[PDB]
This record gives C-alpha cells, sequence and structure tokens, in this order.
C-alpha cells in the first residue's frame, strides 16, 4: 500500500495516514473541520462541513484522484438536526453522479466537532 | 464511475446514489425502512429490518449483483435492544458464507428509523 | 467469496463471518475485547485494545494477509477520554505506512466494552 501525504490537509499525527492507495482505490481517513494549519474550525454545520469537504478534496487530489472519483462516503454527525445543513454543503462538492453514502449521528466525534467524513474513491 | 438507479427501492432522500459500481464492487448506500414509494415503514425492529433487507436486495439486483455477492455490511441501529430481532431477519436474507460485518448502536439515524444498513458486494 | 474462520480469534456468534476474502481484499468484521475462547477482557483501554488488535491480527493472518496489509480501519470508542490510550496501543500494531482511519465515540458498546474495530486489508 502507498500512503498519501499533503500539507493541504491536517497533518497525520499518529498511527494513520491521510489516505492510502491500494487495490485501485483510495481510502481516505475520516476528515474533521481542522484547517491545514491545525486550527479547529468551529461554528455551525455549514462552516464545519465546508472545511471537511476541503480536506477531503485536498487529500483526494494528492492521491491523484478527486471528488468526482469518490464512490462511497461514510458520514458521522453529532446532531441529527445538522443533517439539512450538512447535505447542503455536501452537495456543493459532490455532484451527480453522487457517491454511495451512509450517514448516522453519534455521541461524539474527535475534538468535539459536528461532523466527520471518510471516503473511498477510485485511484488514477 | 457507474451509478445504479431503480424504482424497486426507495429513491435517494439526499445527495447520494442508491449504489455505485466501481472497481469490481458495488457500493450500496445505507438503506433505511422506506418502501419503494418513499413511505416510511414503522414498527418493531423485525418489521423495519425486513424493509431494509428488501431494499438492499432490490438495489443489488439492479446493479447486476445479489445478496449472495455481498462481502461486507455496515449496520447501524438506534437501540442496542433491537440487536436480536435485527439479527433474526438479517439471517433470512444473508446465508453462509455470510458477509463480514460491523453492527453498532448509535444515537440517531435518518428519518429517525431503527436501522440503517449499507454494504459492499462483488459486481459479479 | 471465501469466508475466513479461525479459532485464534473469538468465534463469530451470529450471521456473519470473522472475515471475507474477495476482490483482492479482506473484509474483517468488528472485533471487541474477547479472547479466543470467548472470555471477556476488561480493564483499561490499553488492555482491552490489545485484545482487539490481537483479534484483528489473528483473523487477518488466517485470511493469508496481515496487519501491514491493512488499508482502512473503522474504530468505535465508548469514552472519548480513552482515545489517547487506544491510539497508543493501536500504534504498537502498525508501522508506516499506516491505515486510513475513521474514529467515533458512541454511548455504549456490547457488554460494556471500551472499544471495537473493523477493517479492510489487501489480500496480498
Amino acid at each position: 500500500m502507498e500512503a498519501v501525504k499533503t500539507d493541504r490537509a491536517p497533518a497525520a499525527i499518529g498511527p494513520y495516514a491521510q489516505a492510502v492507495k491500494a487495490g485501485g482505490f483510495v481510502f481516505v481517513s475520516g476528515q474533521i473541520p481542522l484547517a491545514p494549519d491545525g486550527s479547529l474550525v468551529e461554528g455551525d454545520i455549514r462552516v464545519q462541513t465546508e472545511r471537511v469537504m476541503e480536506n477531503l478534496k485536498a487529500v483526494l487530489e494528492a492521491a491523484g484522484s478527486g471528488l468526482s472519483r469518490v464512490v462511497q462516503t461514510t458520514c458521522f454527525l453529532a446532531d441529527m438536526e445538522d443533517f439539512p445543513g450538512f447535505n447542503e454543503v455536501y452537495a456543493r462538492y459532490f455532484t451527480p453522479p453522487y457517491p454511495a453514502r451512509a450517514t448516522v449521528a453519534v455521541k461524539a466525534l474527535p475534538r468535539g466537532v459536528r461532523v466527520e467524513v471518510a471516503c473511498v474513491a477510485l485511484a488514477e
């Protein structure tokens, strides 16, 4: 497997890679609303989701892929009431044909953020 | 990629495709207890899981795949107490060799349903 | 698809296989702090995580793969305060390049365990 590393997304501090290229796919770690400089982006679901989308885009690009190549996303929210806003921003980055998706609300996410999104995309 | 669309399963209730075929796999979105016409299927876990299973089956068939080709499922339930009933119905649709699986109880699911099941299957 | 079955990891109790080999990948079911004979390992996050890691390792090896072939992990914790410890033990089982990862916190896990981890790896 090949690890993907880019400064355009929050650095991977720990036992994980921003993304891994393997078997024709790109497995992207769950992105949170953290700026590449390590600053946490707070605010409503729309502002936080925008940062998550930018991180995903940045990692996918560094992997030689892109948003249009994403085939599956796994989305976690901390509040069911944030679904509408999340979907609106999500739709600003992902356009038809859309990826397959699974979304759920959980107790908490890394650093207390409102949203975390991981994905799988086609390589190349 | 290659999008999968069928009227035999509920239409997507967000910016996502029912399933996506890519790299030899079929990535199926998290299915919830909605009837093909989009109406909610209320009831206990056995009733709602049956609806989810039929939706999975329909999407998989439309993708040229099937339940026996599923290699991994990601199952989310809103109530840990629903695990027994979920497993019973699940066992009516998936038979050995069973898919690899992750079953976790979470805070909330789309439309406030009891269960959401996404999966990955072999395209052939 | 080929179901993986080994006695070196907690036996699958329910409608699922410990892992499935398909499409060049190995899909591993969620593992919790259970010993091979079925005994529950309690204690702090470090001790419980070790058992989970050993379970993943055993299943992966039984599948003809290994920890170094893991490309993606999905981790669930019952207490976000346990993340530091979970991350440290997790790091003991992986070496660069590390897998892509998604981590979330849930209210509670089966049998009150502190952690659960599922993953996907290359079949070598």
